[PDB]
Order: structure tokens, then sequence, then C-alpha cells
């Protein structure tokens, strides 16, 4: 879309199967069954309050862009800029209550088998990022994956929140620069979240494949999820 | 508003003179004249592409919450989570082009007479923050100031972006904690921004007055602004 036209948080800039495939009807997963979010794509997952969701780094080096919205109101969402002052920390650890843009609990991070490195600072990739990196034509991207995954449940975001970039390792070094590093996750590492409200979670398997880190571009792969019922 | 009702980015939670007073008609300041944004309040300022805006820490210790929106489209705005990966830095320095949520230039930071400490990580204060700190009844807050200042020009935001928290000194220390510190600004310190598009800037003189740092609460004071014409 030409920049003379207004920005539209809900409008995808292109298409992939995220527009039409859902993990299960209504995003309501069967409990204790593993589902796979394909490489380069996003999916939405409904959770009832008290349920838990495992997100598993299936192949070990993949970044997962993670969002959560209140059921019935995409205008209230897990909010990185509210998360940080509430915890007085840049990124969450197991036991931390993660808040919405109303500063109320929306999720609790319960487990993290990795060394605990994640990024809360960086926007989701989008077509403008790929154009800036030299790419010709459409590139799959996390912002479009969010839009499509929500759209497949009949939902439209009114803003694109900052993702929680699961397993992304971009530390801030002395002097204020952000330094690209490879992930420190390993195959099978997981995080576990508990829903503190009824929510819609969205996860995008980031398709970034144009940024050499330590001599090699990322190679987009899938992520696994598994829902645990409320006891 | 009860949390059973949806979040509304444009709806103020209370009132102060920001709802009805503007610095000048339409936010169009007379060039090279100093205007004062009162303590605890916000104001909107229109800028044409190529104009510059000085923001002056009138009394020296005040935090200014700063936003910018594209003229004609509050859905496109100066975006902290896009600013950071574009600069590969946590906070901007003079010479840095600051981008919108479309990753295009919206402002350039031209000058900063302070030591250069600002925060891009923390949400604007809101009624929920003050309730969490123990406050009874309405408290002035930056999120409401944003809403009111835009409303006084006939504008309604569709999301509350993260502010740039001018002169806020909350460094991230080894281990990942954020540490409260007093500002390092001095009386008369300024920043200068150039508009790279026609924009609406909003500045809130943060009314935070309940958080003791180094034994003393902040004491909200005013901020000064001055517009420079396009040469
Ligand atoms: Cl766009
Ligand atoms: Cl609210
Ligand atoms: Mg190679
Ligand atoms: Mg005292
Ligand atoms: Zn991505
Ligand atoms: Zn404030």
């Amino acid at each position: 879309t030409s920049f003379d036209r207004p920005f539209e948080a809900a409008r995808p800039d292109g298409e992939n199967p995220s527009a039409h495939e859902t993990l299960a009807e209504g995003g309501r997963l069967r409990p204790e069954a593993t589902y796979t979010i394909p490489a380069r794509q996003g999916r939405a997952i409904r959770m009832a309050q008290g349920e838990a969701l495992m997100v598993i780094n299936r192949d070990g080096s993949q970044i997962g862009d993670f969002w959560a919205f209140v059921e019935g109101d995409c205008g209230e969402y897990l909010s990185m800029e509210h998360l940080r002052p509430t915890l007085r920390r840049v990124s969450p650890r197991p036991g931390d209550v993660l808040v919405s843009n109303r500063r109320r609990p929306i999720l609790t991070l319960l487990e993290d088998s990795s060394p605990g490195v994640h990024d809360t600072l960086v926007a989701s990739c989008d077509v403008h990022r790929y154009a800036q990196l030299g790419h010709e034509g459409y590139h799959d991207n996390c912002t479009d994956n969010l839009r499509m995954a929500l759209g497949a449940l009949g939902l439209r975001p009114t803003t694109v929140p900052c993702p929680l970039n699961l397993w992304m390792n971009t530390p801030v070094v002395e002097g204020g620069a952000m330094e690209w590093r490879p992930p420190v996750s390993r195959r099978g590492d997981h995080v576990l979240f508990r829903a503190e409200l009824d929510v819609v979670v969205v996860i995008s398997c980031c398709p970034m494949d144009l940024l050499p880190i330590n001599g090699e571009e990322a190679q987009p792969r899938a992520l696994d999820v598994r829902l645990r019922p409320r006891p």
C-alpha cells in the first residue's frame, strides 16, 4: 500500500496458508496433543483461563514471535512496554506475571528450559524490513502472519503490538548498541505460559532468512505447541 | 471503565485543562516564540516537514513523554520498537533518523545538550499505574494527556504508542534489572527534532509524583517548546 494511504493494522501485505488454515476449529486445541505451526507461518490458539501452553523449539534455533489478546477484545493485549516497568526487568523469567496494556495479568511465564534469552525490544518483521534488506517482491513476515492468523478466527487487530521474540538473542552491550548473536536455545527447548484471562495467543515462526549472523542466515523452521487443560 | 468493557485508546479516564486548551490555534505555533506546556498536562504541536522543534527542560529534572503522529493518520506514529532495530541501539543520539511503524523516517534527532540519557522502554503512566502505587481517586497521567491533547485538535488515536521518555534515567544493569535513577539533565537542557513528514507531536509533562528516587519524589514542573521554520 502506498504511503499516501493510511496504515491499517489488520490489512495483510500478502498471503500464505496462514490466511486459511487453522490448527483446530476456532483455535481450540485438543489437550495434551502436539500441533505444529509451519515454518514461515502463524497460527492463533484460544486458551481458557487457567490453561497452559507449551511452545517448543522443534529444531532448536528458531525465533517465535508471540502475542496474546484478550478474548473478545483485540484492543487489550500482552504489552512489552507495560511488562517491563511492572517487572522492573527487560525480559521475563519463570514465575513472572506478564501484563496487558491495562497493567493486569494476562499470562504467567511458568517454565523456560533454555538459558532464558528472549527479546522484548524489537518489532515484528514486515514487508518494509525485507525491502530495506534488499529483497525483491513479497516476503513472508511476522506482522502479516499475525494479521492472517487472527483473521482466520474472524478477528482483526486494531494495532500491531510489539512481539515477545522467543529465543531471540540480541543483547544490548556497553555503550547502548544492540548486538546480533545466534540463539542459545537447543532442540526441544520449551517455554510454558499459563492464561490468566481467556485469551487468543498468536505465534509466528519468523521467516527471517536474509540476515547473516556469525556467517550464516537463519533457516526458518517450524514450532510445536501443546495445550494443557486447567486442573 | 470496568474491564468487562473493551479498552479504548482514545477514551480519557479523567480530565484536566489539556482537554480544552491548545498552545495556539490548530497546534500551529508562531515561529521562534517560546510556549510553555503546563506541569502535569499535555499539548499537541503541528509541524510541517522540515521544521524543527526544541523541547526544553525548563526547570531541569522533568520527564517529557513524547509522541509523533503522521498528519492525517494517527495510525502511523513514531514507534519505539521500530526505532530500535533500525538504529541497532536502545535510545537515540543526535544525527539519528527516528522511524515510524512503517520504518520510514518521521523525525531526526538533531541536538541534545544533556548527557544523552532517555528511556524508550517504558509505557506512559496511566490510571492503572497510580492505582497500583496506592493512589485514591483520579491522578493526572500521560496516557490521558495524550488522548486529551489529540482530542483538542479533533484527533483520536487508534493505539497508545510507547512514549519516548525524554530525560528519564532508568538504566538496565547487569543481570537484566531496570534501576531507577534521578535524571542527569540540568535546567535549560534541550533536545531538537526535525520533522521528516508533516506531523502532530504530543508532549506530556509527566505528573509522576509518588515514586521516591534517592529519597525524594519527583515534583512535576512544566516544559518549554519553540518551533523553528523550514529554511
Ligand atoms: Cl503499510
Ligand atoms: Cl482501561
Ligand atoms: Mg553462506
Ligand atoms: Mg520526603
Ligand atoms: Zn519475523
Ligand atoms: Zn507520565
